[PDB]
């Protein structure tokens, strides 16, 4: 806010001004990875990769 | 108080004197702002306006 010094005031009132900030975002990161049906006799590679991808 | 010395001292009595301060006043200081009554259909604009002029 600004300010103003005396009494007598007449025709010298101020306007408002309020000022803003966008913010925005980015493109999703993603770990994508495919498996066939037999190499999940074992899980502990896929389950590994899940723990390392967080 | 003076300070004087000897013992005659005759003719040389002194008198009293007491300084003054004065505290005096300023002018009133002032936020003064004028809005038409559109802008107050959100009135969040008027009330930080107030709290920045606190």
């Amino acid at each position: 806010s600004p300010t103003q010094e005396g009494w007598d005031l007449t025709d010298k009132a101020t306007g408002l001004l309020e000022l803003n900030v966008a913010v925005n975002m980015g493109e999703p990161d993603n770990d994508f990875f495919q498996l066939r049906a037999d190499d999940l006799r074992d899980e502990t590679a896929y389950r590994r990769r899940i723990q390392s991808a967080a």
